[PDB]
């Protein structure tokens, strides 16, 4: 009983967007052991509940002073004494304790901060690094720093601009270290700053809520050349690829069954499901584009499968909002053939015990996993040990900008450090 | 000798602009103790030196390899075996290993990180958290939350437009707890983007390098109304001040002896420091402006001296490019009555023991002390514990918004947490 859970408590803080969420210390004889739990905004409609306040004078409605109590009064009292090493026991006693399919009683946000907290607290027991802990959970064979892919020219919901599409990113992708691949990126972005400014104008180079520049554009196709001349810029010709976030789903109209455009602006810019298939086709043959996330509304399986089955073996198909890092949803995906990549979400389904059971069965279908961020998050650096975990080799985690996104890129780096040289880097079949 | 400094090592890590830092570990018995320095964009010319690789081949020459091999080879061995808890012996000791008065032979960029993670060390050596530990090096009588001066509308060098001054910032001086604070800050921050997003547009609510907002605005007196309006409909009225940081060496051309205010446009607006006076005294008349930092160029005293004496008992004047954190240059102001307000920088000065000698000095005299993060942050939260070390009332870290400002402004939430309700809140002053 020493060696046991001694004390769980949960508090509010900020989100990198200012936004309340939730933290969630466990205390063990081995320290105070502290996770936070990120918040999306292009959030899908089948992820778990995220529970908030809604108390209009507080945050205007975002508190999680209720999630916070559940931590501290539900789910605290019931781990006290119990054994932090017993991670999928620990989570499907907090799944009971709960008792509905989406987490709604007590919050996937109260839930996640307490399945977080526990494994660092195990992996202190176990005396060894967080990594190596859910390596062992996830019987991950070879562990691997990830290519990293990073979102610099922002749009959707996440700026700043009338650009209707989400996220536009880079990947170091003949990178031969993570160190090597972070600086390439960083390099990179600084250039395309420039091209910004010099193209846009001075008030074009702020940024969005993950750290990529929010230039005022319109046109979906109009970052891609942009990138192209930064990665030429900045002396790293043929080392990058591109990976699209279309989050379609926010543009998507369910009466219409078309997609808009311009859902930023005054008036619509009406676009149907085949017109977007000729635009990914059309981008998938100008540019080095290795992955394609949410090409299609959350719902439309049949569209996923058409274009997985048309960039079958050039460009990965990623389900983010389809399948929601959600064994269900990933089945449905799976009989379907409706992608082959997933996004890995661990507050979109609310514990560490689901979210790797998720990897392990999109692995064994033979998808690729690239573990990723929220657009809010925080100082929190878990998906980092995650992915090196999982030796996925694909993490998305923002810009090289706004420290809720270095943190992790940083967090990495020690990971990396700590392997030492003869440690894999990157995504085998994008090497 | 088995509770002393057991390893060393620095490695090289990203800010939250995408560029190289340094950060330090110090091994103990205890655990690893990690720091990370930050990096300023308006960097006075007395500062302590920032050293930099200069390889055009990476990170365009702003690498810190050399920082980073000095704390390895040259720091590092000199501190294994040594009394962690020596905090001024050791600052001391990395004084004289470097010998020059600017830090400029192993860099204050190297010498820092160190200084930072062996008072780290020593406060997990005496078991108190680290402000615990601080207030006691620093002789503090009474811990205080700080009001935290919420940098919301950015300009100058960290955003991203034509606004020449580079911080407009709120501070909510009439709240009675860090949380509620906190809490008022974020509220009146997600008021204003609705205001800036509806007077200038969408492409006006992208952030700056400190997380405020980056419209585009090229007039120093706009951004006044527009803090008040925020206030006001977030349902503050009268609970808030403004500070502002003017940033006013970096307009000043010192052949003219003026000040421009279009610096970051293709035409110039030559302006007189008799101009900027008359300015000054009408802000503080017509707004709650509690405090001005840097008004001046940062070697005109006079003019500095000038502006104390007409706002005194209104508006405090704070040295940042005037002051350095450097006791030298804090005898020149004092001598000269050029301020009243020390910003503390502990980069500016390289050392956890001159930084602290620095805030002595100026309280001894009368000033106030805002404790202040640089442009170029981390998830570093060193200042948090800082600022209650000090017992100071007065921090600035940022608006809510970014990990690297909101990494800080948790950390505070947590010591606000452990020190109870009857912890003492804000600046006496202005409350
Ligand atoms: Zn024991
Ligand atoms: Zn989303
Ligand atoms: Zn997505
Ligand atoms: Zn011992
Ligand atoms: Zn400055
Ligand atoms: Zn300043």
């Amino acid at each position: 009983s020493h060696m046991t859970i001694q004390k769980v408590h949960g508090r509010e803080v900020l989100d990198s967007r200012g936004n309340p969420t939730v933290e969630v210390e466990v205390t063990t004889e081995k320290g105070v052991f502290r996770s936070a739990v990120p918040s999306g905004a292009s959030t899908g409609v089948y992820e778990a509940c995220e529970l908030r306040d809604g108390d209009k004078k507080r945050y205007v409605g975002k508190g999680c002073l209720q999630a916070v109590k559940n931590v501290n009064e539900v789910i605290g009292p019931a781990l006290i004494g119990r054994d932090e090493l017993k991670q999928e026991e620990l989570d499907t006693l907090m799944l009971r304790l709960d008792g509905t399919p989406n987490k709604g009683k007590l919050g996937a946000n109260a839930i996640l901060g307490c399945s977080m907290a526990i494994s660092k607290a195990a992996a202190a027991a176990k005396g060894v690094p967080l990594y190596r802990y859910l390596a062992s959970l996830a019987g991950t064979k070879e562990l691997r720093l990830p290519v990293p892919c990073f979102n610099v020219i922002n749009g959707g919901k996440h700026a700043g601009n009338a650009l209707p599409f989400q996220e536009f990113m880079i990947a170091p992708v003949k990178a031969t270290s993570f160190s090597e691949a972070l600086r390439m990126g960083s390099e990179v972005y600084h250039s395309l700053r420039g091209i910004i400014k010099k193209k846009y104008g001075q008030d074009a180079v702020n940024v969005g809520d993950e750290g990529g520049f929010a230039p005022p554009i319109k046109d979906i196709n109009e970052p891609l050349p942009i990138l192209m001349e930064a990665i030429e810029e900045a002396g790293h010709r043929g080392k990058f690829a591109i990976c699209m976030d279309c989050a379609a789903s926010e543009t998507y109209d369910e009466k219409k069954q078309q997609y808009n455009l311009t859902f930023k602006s005054p008036e619509p810019t009406w676009v149907t499901a085949e017109q977007l298939r000729e635009t990914y086709c059309k981008w998938a043959h100008d540019y080095p584009i290795v992955s394609i996330e949410d090409p299609y509304d959350q719902d439309d399986f049949a569209g996923f499968a058409g274009i997985t089955e048309a960039l079958k073996g050039k460009t990965q198909i990623v389900g983010d909002d389809l399948t929601v890092t959600n064994t269900e949803r990933i089945k449905m995906a799976i009989e379907k053939k409706a992608c082959n990549s997933l996004l890995l979400k661990i507050n979109q389904i609310g514990t560490i015990s689901e979210a790797i059971a998720s990897s392990k069965l999109c692995m064994e279908n033979g998808w690729s996993v690239m573990v990723s961020h929220r657009s809010g998050e925080t100082e929190d650096t878990y998906i980092a040990d995650l992915v090196v975990a999982l030796g996925s080799g694909q993490i998305k985690t923002g810009a090289p900008c706004r420290g809720e996104r270095t943190a992790k890129l940083n967090q990495l780096l020690r990971i990396e450090e700590e392997l030492g040289a003869h440690a894999k880097f990157g995504f085998p079949g994008w090497s």
